[PDB]
């Protein structure tokens, strides 16, 4: 394995880091100062966390995943997971041609769309997917592999495609299993 | 370039690693102990090889490619190649809502689907593709870029889309070139 | 941030490299002697530039992006930007079954398709996209996320899909702004 030690970790300088947080040494963490991580979290190789990013507990950010929180930030609630090679954007430039583009160029010439991105509890994003700014992913939502998400998504559904369409209900058993797991944790 | 010396290879300790095997120091190899590698194989920057993976000979695995063989294994026969940024999964979690998810939770609470992934000879996988567990990709199968493969695939066909659909037969002239090529050695 | 200093850049040995140039140390650069960079370029972690590549000025190459310039080359012009996880190939292997495949194999048995690739001014390439060889992406072209490009694209259009299709005109307003920005300089 490739993860930082508890020793190495406290030395990163996160706004917050819980316990049993496993982080690849091969990930990239920009501005840990604005990054909070709960407990039981895994962040694999070649991830990039940048800007404002909050992660709860029980979350795997699989390899190659980029979270660009910029300023408004990205929030994951507990039991959210993100599969490989996913990108989440809290800010994006305007593609229309009404705006010059990117970090090379002064702000006034651009027309950056920005907006908090939220992943609620039990959201799972499949591999190679893309989430855009200002998007709340509803509790329980499953998004398929190679998905593109530009708009908010209603609780407890499964979505696929570019851009995603609602294809079926997500089952809630998962909520019973969460309840059980916490109780095994209990007494 | 960015490859191991033949020297340093030996110091990784694969189940087995043949000759003329170029593997980027920028790859991530986990649990080399269950990975074997034949001859004339290139693995490029930022690849990941995890768990049980078996690569024959004359195979390129291109940059960013993730092979997660876990316990059941991925296996690739000779002259099989994978283009950049592919993921081969020998194990996936249940997305239905019937299970809790990922490596952060106990296995009683989950419903991991698992099953060996094999790519037969002369298989080519296009870039940005995803092969899920329990899939035999038949000999001479070509899968297009940006494709997703959840079921086994018939021999000598070209497949594309998400999930893939069969679009036409692959030419087999490469059988000849294999023969003619092995010949001259 | 993971960038080289003005200093270390000079040691890399780029054909040419201008000012305000930030390249990630996490990037891989092969054969930097055929690679050339204007001014006010940014190249992010995990990018790969390989063989012949030429970038003008005011361009961002975002993270994970692979540019395989080969011998023919890839050229971007001023104000072209490329989003994350893109790949641009100036050379590719033939999938049809008429040839054997990849770098593990002698040229005489392959059937490499190759040709210069060009991104004209103001091109924007969407995240997770692929550009095949021998194409010109028209001036002012935007190509959506997760799109695949196999042919030259007409100027001032937005294209999406796999492979792309034209969906609407790109506003030419950016020309005004390019002037206004450059005037102000
Ligand atoms: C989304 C997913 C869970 C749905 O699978 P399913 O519930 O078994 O449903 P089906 O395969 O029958 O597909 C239903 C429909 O959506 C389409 N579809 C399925 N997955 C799709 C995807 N990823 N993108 C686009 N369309 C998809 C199918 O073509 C089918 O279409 P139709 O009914 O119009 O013919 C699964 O296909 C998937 O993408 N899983 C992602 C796995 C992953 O990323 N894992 C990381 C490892 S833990
Ligand atoms: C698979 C591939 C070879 C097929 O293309 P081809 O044999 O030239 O055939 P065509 O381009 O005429 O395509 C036939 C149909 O498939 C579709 N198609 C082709 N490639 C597709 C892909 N990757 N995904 C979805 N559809 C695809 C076309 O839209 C066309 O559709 P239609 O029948 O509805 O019109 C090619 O497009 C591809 O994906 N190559 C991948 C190369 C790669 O990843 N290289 C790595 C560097 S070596
Ligand atoms: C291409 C893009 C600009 C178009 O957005 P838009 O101008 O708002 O257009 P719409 O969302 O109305 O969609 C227009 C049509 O294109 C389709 N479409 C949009 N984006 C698509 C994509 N990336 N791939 C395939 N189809 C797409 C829509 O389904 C719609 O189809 P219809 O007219 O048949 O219903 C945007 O969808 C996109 O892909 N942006 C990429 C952003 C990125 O990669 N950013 C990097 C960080 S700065
Ligand atoms: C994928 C990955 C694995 N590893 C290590 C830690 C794991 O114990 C081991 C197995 O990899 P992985 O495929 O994540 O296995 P699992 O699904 O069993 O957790 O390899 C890393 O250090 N970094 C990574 O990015
Ligand atoms: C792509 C890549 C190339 N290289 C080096 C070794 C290759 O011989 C050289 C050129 O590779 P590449 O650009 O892929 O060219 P080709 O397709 O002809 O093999 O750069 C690496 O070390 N690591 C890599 O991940
Ligand atoms: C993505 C990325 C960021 N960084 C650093 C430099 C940036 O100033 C910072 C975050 O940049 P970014 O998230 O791209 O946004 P902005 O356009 O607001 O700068 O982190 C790197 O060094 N390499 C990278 O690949
Ligand atoms: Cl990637």
């Amino acid at each position: 394995n490739s993860f930082y030690s508890q020793e190495e970790l406290k030395k990163i300088g996160f706004l917050s880091v819980g316990k049993n947080v496993l982080i690849s040494k091969k990930a990239s963490i920009y501005n840990p100062g604005v990054i909070s991580i709960g407990n039981n979290v895994r962040i694999d190789d070649f991830c990039i966390l940048s800007g404002k990013v909050t992660i709860g507990s029980y979350s795997h950010i699989a390899a190659y995943t980029a979270l660009y929180g910029g300023e408004v930030g990205i929030e994951m609630y507990d039991f959210a997971n993100i599969s490989s090679r996913t990108i989440v954007y809290a800010a994006i430039n305007d593609f229309s041609g009404n705006a010059l583009m990117g970090p090379t160029i002064p702000n006034q010439y651009k027309n950056v769309k920005t907006g908090k991105v939220i992943l609620k509890k039990h959201v799972i994003i499949g591999a190679h997917s893309i989430i855009f700014p200002n998007v709340v992913i509803g509790e329980g939502v499953a998004v398929g592999a190679m998905s593109m998400v530009k708009e908010s998504l209603d609780d407890w559904y499964i979505y696929v495609g570019v851009p995603v369409r609602k294809i079926k209900a997500r089952k809630r058993k998962i909520v019973e299993l969460e309840n059980e797991f916490l109780k095994s944790m209990n007494s």
